[PDB]
């Protein structure tokens, strides 16, 4: 039922509202975790919730808002730990 999803996102994905787009969708889907800006310009997303919710969020992560140029997303799944209480940015 529940999983953790990790995604790393490459392209033009900083300074373009990419994480605001991801956050709005994560909240709608009941997902907790975070989207973190890495120094190299990539974004890490850690997301926990229902597996179907994560599948839907992954679609949005790959899509991005129009200003974002999403070129590649590497992702994987692991055990839901249930420790996140909100969806944050770092």
């Amino acid at each position: 039922m529940l999983k953790r999803m990790y995604a790393r996102v490459y392209g033009l994905v900083q300074g373009v509202g990419f994480r605001k787009f991801v956050q709005i969708h994560a909240i709608r889907l009941g997902i907790k975790g975070y989207a973190k800006n890495l120094p190299d310009g990539s974004v890490e997303v850690v997301a926990e919730g229902y597996e179907e919710a994560l599948s839907k969020l992954l679609e949005r992560i790959k899509q991005g808002p129009p200003a974002a140029e999403v070129e590649k997303v590497d992702y994987s799944f692991s055990e839901y730990k249930g420790e996140f209480e909100d969806f944050e940015t770092y």
